[PDB]
């Protein structure tokens, strides 16, 4: 239990630097540029919570014989659309590809969420409509979404393809921990995949956030 309980409260404190820098950041309040800020202040705050919720032993729920994070889940389901919001505001997006892409990211969490808390081997069928909305999702990123994002300047653009290239090599590799970790197969501990996934989160939110501080300061 010391492993885990170590390793959430140090997403916790990682969340929480980035939160803090990205609200002070933001301070300045430039009426185009606030709404980025505060997009990232909600993507690192909520997930700072859950990290805390986790750190203090809460919403570990057993299924069969693993344990679910519930809080890793909801914390996704609020923090990812969030994500893919940042990057269509970056991107120029129309109302409707907005809609898609939220919608089929939405699809992604929930079907991970709800496939974690399934006991028997059906959870994979839904673990395989989120895989699904994935791709689709990952298409909308890399073709219309950039093609959006041509339309801005060669900078933002730049912030764009950068963020964008970020995003979906490591948003790849979320899938993978759940099929080889506790909610698939159970090849890892539930301390590798923790630790594997607090570093994967902190860098789509904090490690994402500073990026766009950076090219936004450069700017
Ligand atoms: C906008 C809405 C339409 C969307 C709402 C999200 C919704 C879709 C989520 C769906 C799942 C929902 C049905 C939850 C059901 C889970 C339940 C079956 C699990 C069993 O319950 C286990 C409990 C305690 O043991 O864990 C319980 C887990 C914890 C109690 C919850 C974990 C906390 C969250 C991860 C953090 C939430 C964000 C903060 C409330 C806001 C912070 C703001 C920030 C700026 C400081
Ligand atoms: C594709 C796929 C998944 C993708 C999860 C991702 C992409 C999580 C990213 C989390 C972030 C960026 C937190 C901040 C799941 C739900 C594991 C399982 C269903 C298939
Ligand atoms: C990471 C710093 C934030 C810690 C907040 C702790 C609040 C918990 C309230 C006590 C309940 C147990
Ligand atoms: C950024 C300032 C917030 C303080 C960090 C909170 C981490 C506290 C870890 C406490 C673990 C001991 C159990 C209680
Ligand atoms: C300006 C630099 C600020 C960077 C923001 C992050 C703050 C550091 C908080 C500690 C992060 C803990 C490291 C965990 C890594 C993932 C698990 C590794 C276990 C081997
Ligand atoms: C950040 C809010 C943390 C509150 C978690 C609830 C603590 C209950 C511990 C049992
Ligand atoms: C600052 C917002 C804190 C939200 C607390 C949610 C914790 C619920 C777990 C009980
Ligand atoms: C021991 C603490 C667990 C309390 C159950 C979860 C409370 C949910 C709070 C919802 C926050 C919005
Ligand atoms: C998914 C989060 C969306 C944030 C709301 C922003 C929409 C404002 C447009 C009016
Ligand atoms: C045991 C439940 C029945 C089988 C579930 C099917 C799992 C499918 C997961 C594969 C990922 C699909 C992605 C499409 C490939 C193109
Ligand atoms: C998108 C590229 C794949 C993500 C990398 C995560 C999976 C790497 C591990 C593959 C080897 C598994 C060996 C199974 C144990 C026998
Ligand atoms: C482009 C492909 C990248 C290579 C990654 C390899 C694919 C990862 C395999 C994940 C699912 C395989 C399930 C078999 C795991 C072994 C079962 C052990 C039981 C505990
Ligand atoms: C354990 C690793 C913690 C990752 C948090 C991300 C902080 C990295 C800072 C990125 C700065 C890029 C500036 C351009
Ligand atoms: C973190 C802030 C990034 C803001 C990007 C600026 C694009 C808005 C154009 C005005
Ligand atoms: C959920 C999985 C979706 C699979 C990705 C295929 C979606 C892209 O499919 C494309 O959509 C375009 C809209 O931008 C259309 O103009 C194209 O005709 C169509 O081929």
């Amino acid at each position: 239990m010391v492993g885990l309980t170590t390793l959430f409260w140090l997403g916790a404190i990682g969340m929480l630097v980035g939160t803090l820098a990205f609200a002070w950041a933001g301070r300045d309040a430039g009426s185009g540029e606030r709404r980025y800020y505060v997009t990232l202040v909600g993507i690192s705050g909520i997930a700072a919570v859950a990290y805390v919720v986790m750190a203090l032993g809460v919403g570990w729920v057993p299924v069969a014989e693993r344990t679910v994070f519930a809080p890793r889940y909801i914390d996704w389901i609020l923090t990812t659309p969030l994500i893919v919001y940042f990057l269509g505001l970056l991107a120029g997006l129309d109302s409707r590809e907005f809609g898609i892409v939220i919608t089929l990211n939405t699809v992604v969490m929930l079907a991970g969420f709800a496939g974690a808390m399934v006991p028997g081997i059906e959870r994979y069928a839904l673990f395989g409509m989120g895989a699904v909305a994935f791709l689709g999702l990952v298409y909308y990123l890399v073709g219309p979404m950039t093609e959006s994002a041509s339309q801005r300047s060669s900078g933002i653009k730049s912030l764009y393809v950068r963020l964008r290239n970020l995003t979906v090599i490591l948003w790849a590799i979320y899938p993978f921990i759940w099929l080889l970790g506790p909610p698939g197969v159970a090849l890892l501990t539930p301390t590798v995949d923790v630790a594997l996934i607090v570093y994967l989160d902190l860098v789509t939110k904090v490690g994402f956030g500073f990026i766009a501080l950076d090219a936004a300061a450069t700017l």
